[PDB]
């Protein structure tokens, strides 16, 4: 896209080590699956398109991007170690949505119904085995 819209996080990389866990299965199979089909998911399918939004200071507020379609990546494409590193991810998503926008804006509800599935799902990860 964008010369104007930072690279994408990193998706891919040979040098950093891989593994399956059954807790990184369950955020693919159970946590991404039930926010992705969200109603209020499609605003986080993809990296903030700052240039087509028109909000040129997205990128120098927000240093850290994330969104659900790099960890849908992610995780199908097995990026991670361990499932923190992917729980982080949608942290960081989260709380770059609060604080970019005023608190009530809808993004911010929307991304609050999300969060509240994630932590739903999250207290159930299931024990590392
Ligand atoms: O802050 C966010 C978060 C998502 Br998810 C989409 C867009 N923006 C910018 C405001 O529209």
């Amino acid at each position: 896209g964008s010369h104007m819209n930072p690279p994408p996080p990193e998706t891919s990389n040979p040098n950093k080590p891989k593994r399956q866990t059954n807790q990184l299965q369950y955020l693919l199979r159970v946590v991404l699956k039930t926010l992705w089909k969200h109603q209020f998911a499609w605003p986080f399918q993809q990296p903030v398109d700052a240039v087509k939004l028109n909000l040129p200071d997205y990128y120098k507020i927000i240093k850290t991007p994330m969104d659900m379609g790099t960890i849908k990546k992610r995780l199908e494409n097995n990026y991670y170690w361990n499932a923190q590193e992917c729980i982080q991810d949608f942290n960081t998503m989260f709380t770059n949505c609060y604080i970019y926008n005023k608190p009530g804006d809808d993004i911010v509800l929307m991304a609050e119904a999300l969060e509240k599935l994630f932590l739903q799902k999250i207290n159930e990860l299931p024990t590392e085995e």
